[PDB]
């Protein structure tokens, strides 16, 4: 599958996709105000990610540092990025469907669409200004806004037992965007796809 990410911010992003082991594709790359990244997709991905990162500097050999959305010093990603950061999850051609949906889980950095490009299926959307209405105990120093969890660590946030409910610091997510997910049990907002489908990312999708 072919995914089209586009950055509309009018600040430079680094892109990041990976699969938590491995990188999607190359990994990662610098994105100008405006710039277009196609990047494939092996069929059959499970638990894909894609998310920016944010001030980043890097040297020749491509290590280094992000304000948000690090993973582990690399311009070319192969894991996780460090919250906060907004993602685009999907799984691929999954018993004959593909799975997508946009979660607040891990926080917020930047606002995201993810859509189809081919029939059959509608996009999610997380556009609000998150990062200004932040909760104070959620703002991070860094830039962005942290998920309770990685705040707080508690069996209530992090929904390590399994029976979490929704929570003060949940609500503000779902409130400003109702269709990502705003905690792990959180009714699910995925939307289902045909198998194979093609995709576009967009970075600040409104102006």
């Amino acid at each position: 599958a072919t995914f089209e990410i586009v950055n509309r911010c009018s600040y430079t992003v680094w892109a990041a996709a990976s699969k938590g082991d491995a990188a999607l594709d190359a990994g990662g790359r610098q994105l100008n105000s405006g710039e277009s990244w196609t990047i494939n997709v092996e069929p059959g991905t499970n638990g894909g990610k894609i998310w920016a990162r944010t001030d980043c500097y890097f040297d020749d050999s491509g290590s280094g540092i992000c304000k948000t959305g690090d993973c582990g010093g690399l311009l070319r990603c192969k894991r996780f990025g460090r919250p906060p950061t907004t993602l685009a999850e999907f799984s691929l051609n999954q018993y004959g469907k593909d799975y997508i949906d946009i979660s607040n889980i891990k926080g917020f950095n930047v606002p995201m669409d993810f859509s189809p490009t081919t029939r059959g299926c509608r996009g999610v959307r997380c556009a609000a200004d998150i990062v200004g209405q932040c909760p104070a105990k959620l703002k991070a120093p860094g830039g962005g806004c942290n998920d309770a969890c990685t705040v707080f660590q508690t069996s209530e946030y992090c929904c390590t037992t399994g029976k979490c409910g929704p929570t003060e610091y949940s609500r503000f997510f779902k409130r400003l965007c109702p269709d990502a997910f705003s905690y792990v049990l959180d009714k699910p907002t995925t939307v289902t796809c045909p198998g194979s489908s093609n995709y576009r990312v967009t970075f600040c999708p409104t102006a």
